């Protein structure tokens, strides 16, 4: 690998998406791995007790924390986020900082460090670089894309490395319900619903299917994504864009149902069919110049989150207790 | 005018525009003007020493001032800035604070104000709401974009009666040279191609031409803009946006051959033909839904400008004259 005995930062390196790529960059042989996260979303045991992993439990925000930083990194991921839609929409103000001031403070930090190779940006998902000012449900959606407007103009003004990995609906091991601190609403303990799903047929309750769960989304496995961030950082194009998706849609019916089938969770499902009005990113730029596919089914993915979540359910209780008073009076 | 006997905010009311927009709302008979401004690009000279004119020297990005607001406002013009995309280019965090911040924050205490019929925010120069990542010269240029994101969302969440103005390549009274503090480089003193050029060719000096003149833009008289703000205010869509533009455009070469004519600048100009190659905003959607129309001539404007800055020029010299340190040591 081009990440062997390279020194990384992972910005947001504590979360969900952040604490499989640290894993995964570890088992590539990287000689340290700087996480920098202030566990806004993200618990400790996230982290690992590694001697190559060193952990600043900061902002990446903070101007000392920045100032310290050193021209020792041959490459950056940054994964930093406020999470996510629900939360930003609560407080537009708390996104602001760890959604859009995030991104500006790191490049700006980093325009002129030498010894970088590439600098990762996790976007929300060929690749076109026009965009609307209607699309942007939320002021996390506008944070994401500022974060893309921010990554082509460092790279153009200052040479700056960047590479912009579009993702959505990533799954997997390592998404703790309620991870970190309330973020205003009952989306900081239900963050997703394959977790969500995960977690209620684990308890053995119905999954709550909304219309019938006809909505569809390509979901993909974290692992998968782990490893499309490293084949951006090692391959791609500086100033460039990369989908790393599965290609490959399914309903919440069908997640439900196989969630259900893996977990043995009797209950019913109010599914309904699918019309073509209910739901009216390609892999093959990374695939084809990254030499990149996700090609962890959903079937297998599944069993592994949930296999995950077993182990781990005991743990993943106490974290989403901690916010019964917030949820309670919310 | 639907303006008479209300009142209004002028968030950068000491700058260029925001001046002009003053003096104008004076004489349509409002009520109450509060200025908010930090004097950052601007001076205190330009603010009116009125019973109506009510001046808040503070940023708009202060907590205090924010909390402090009270829904006592019919309008609010959001018009500041970091001026501008030099400078903006030297340090992208000055210009955050100043020019991205400043809108999220202003919009995020106003939506739940009940006495505001319109927010009009100046954006930078039919219309259309789709944007490329790749525009973006500057920083400057991103947070213009930045407001208009954010003035999409204000409405379409909070209903907030958002209007974007997008302008260019305004010039009139009340921009002076070197306004404000140095935010950086020499453009703090040289703001823009008119002022440079009326300055230097009321001091008999040959403007300085870049590529004989050959670039063209589309100049509107600072009153129209004030205008076409107005129109904005009154008329315009909440969520819409408008062109305020005067469909005509002159070539660099010919500003400075109509600022020497009107001068008596006797000195040489260094003039090209104008290529297809040199040049490879319609008005139309103000004119048909605002009434409004920007029909000062250049050659009118012009006249108007340098009058202005004649009757004015000790004042300006003094005011350029406090960047001269900061000049010298660029
Ligand atoms: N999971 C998905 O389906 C998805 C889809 C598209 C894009 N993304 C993007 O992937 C990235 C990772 O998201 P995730 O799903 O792992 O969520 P996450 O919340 O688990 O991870 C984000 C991390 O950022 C940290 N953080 C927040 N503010 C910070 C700050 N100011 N300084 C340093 N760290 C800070 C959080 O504590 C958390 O560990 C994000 O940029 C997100 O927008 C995720
Ligand atoms: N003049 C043009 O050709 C032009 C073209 C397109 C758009 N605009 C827009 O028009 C508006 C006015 O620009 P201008 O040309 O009058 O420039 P300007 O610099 O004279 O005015 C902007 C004002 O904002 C103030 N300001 C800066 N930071 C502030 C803050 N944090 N809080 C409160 N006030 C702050 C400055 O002190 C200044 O008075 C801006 O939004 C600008 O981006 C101007």
């Amino acid at each position: 690998s081009k990440l062997a005995n390279t020194n990384v930062m992972v910005v947001g390196g504590a979360g969900f998406v952040g604490s499989n790529l640290v894993k995964r960059l570890l088992e590539l042989g990287v000689n340290q791995v700087h996480v920098v996260d202030n566990l806004l979303s993200a618990e400790k045991i996230n982290v690992p007790d590694h001697p190559a992993v060193r952990f600043s439990e900061t902002s990446i925000t903070d101007d000392a924390l920045l100032a310290s930083l050193q021209d020792e990194y041959d490459y950056v991921f940054h994964l930093a986020t406020y999470h996510g839609n629900q939360s930003s929409i609560h407080d537009p103000l708390a996104d602001h900082e760890n959604n859009t001031l995030t991104t500006l403070k790191l490049y700006e930090r980093l325009k002129h460090f030498k010894r970088l190779k590439k600098v990762v940006y996790s976007a929300a998902g060929e690749e076109t670089d026009i965009v609307s000012l209607h699309n942007n449900d939320s002021p996390y959606s506008m944070s994401k894309i500022f974060g893309e407007f921010y990554s082509v103009y460092y790279h153009k003004q200052h040479q700056l490395p960047t590479v912009r990995a579009r993702f959505q609906n990533v799954y997997g091991p390592g998404e703790i319900l309620g991870a970190g601190r309330w973020r205003g609403t009952p989306a900081t303990v239900w963050r997703n619903v394959t977790p969500t799903f995960i977690y209620k047929a684990l308890k053995g309750m119905p999954l709550p299917l909304e219309n019938g769960g006809v909505a569809t989304r390509d979901f993909i496995f974290v692992e998968d994504v782990a490893n499309g961030l490293i084949a951006c950082a090692a391959d791609g194009t500086p100033g460039g864009v990369y989908n790393i998706a599965s290609g490959k849609e399914t309903s919440i019916a069908d997640l439900a149902t196989k969630i259900n089938e893996i977990t043995g969770n009797n209950t019913e499902l109010d599914r309904l069919p699918k019309r073509p009005w209910d739901n009216s990113g390609s892999p093959e730029k990374a695939r084809r110049e990254l030499g990149f596919s996700a090609d962890v089914s959903i079937d297998d993915g599944l069993r592994k989150t949930i296999e995950w979540t077993k182990a781990n359910l005991a743990v993943i209780e106490q974290i989403m207790r901690k916010h019964d008073s917030a949820l309670a009076t919310y």
